[PDB]
């Protein structure tokens, strides 16, 4: 039960990618996707890293880098994308996660964000970070986050890896609304240039194609 290290990897100009890993029951070690991104000197983060040591190292490489840090939002409630929230707290950096996703933590005595983000859409930090809900997929709060300076849609684990063969844990998925929500997403993004999903390989708005294919398949 040795784990790797948080890494962060260049995406394109201000974005970077960061990668960190779980052991979990009946699947072993899973890698988990988050970003930076940053906008003339500040940083936000896009999900957490699985664990406090690594949203650390993430805090420090940041802070390191000379970024002022506005804050993190999570995408979904499950761990692998909020597991960082409390230590962000106690560090006093912004967290923000939707009405919805803040419910589910709560309702699941888990630490809910600081900030809540109301309706189907939000901004945050002066138009550079989008946040969208596309409707019930993996789980009935997933939200994705669009990034227009940079054609980048961060789908989070609403969207699957082009080499998934099925939508993964579908325990509290809303299998037959997901193909819907995905075409959702689809329709609203046709500009995007790189998609990226909550665990695997990064491509283009094909994922959202795929996904969209395997939610008509799990029918
Ligand atoms: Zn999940
Ligand atoms: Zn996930």
């Amino acid at each position: 039960d040795e784990v790797p290290e948080l890494r962060i990897e260049k995406v394109k100009e201000n974005i970077f990618l960061h990668t960190s890993y779980s052991r979990v029951n009946g699947f072993g070690l899973v890698s988990s996707n988050g970003l930076v991104v940053i906008d003339k000197g500040n940083a936000f983060i896009v999900d957490t890293p699985w664990s406090d040591r690594d949203t650390e190292t993430l805090v420090h490489w940041i802070r390191k880098n000379g970024y002022e840090l506005l804050g993190s939002v999570s995408t979904h409630w499950h761990e692998d994308r909020t597991a960082g929230i409390k230590w962000l707290n106690d560090q006093s950096i912004s967290t923000y996660a939707t009405t919805s996703t803040n419910h589910l933590l709560k309702e699941n005595k888990k630490e809910p964000a600081k900030y809540t983000l109301k309706g189907n859409e939000s901004t945050l930090v002066d138009g550079l970070i989008e946040v969208f809900y596309p409707g019930g997929g993996h789980t009935i709060d997933n939200v994705v986050v669009w990034l227009p300076k940079s054609k980048i849609l961060f789908g989070g684990c609403f969207v699957r890896s082009l080499d998934s063969e099925g939508l993964g844990y579908t325990g509290e998925a809303h299998i037959d609304q997901w193909s819907r929500s995905a075409q959702n997403a689809l329709s609203r993004y046709s500009e995007a240039q790189i998609v990226i999903p909550g665990h695997g390989k990064i491509g283009d708005i094909a994922l959202l194609k795929h996904t969209k294919s395997l939610a008509e398949t799990a029918s």
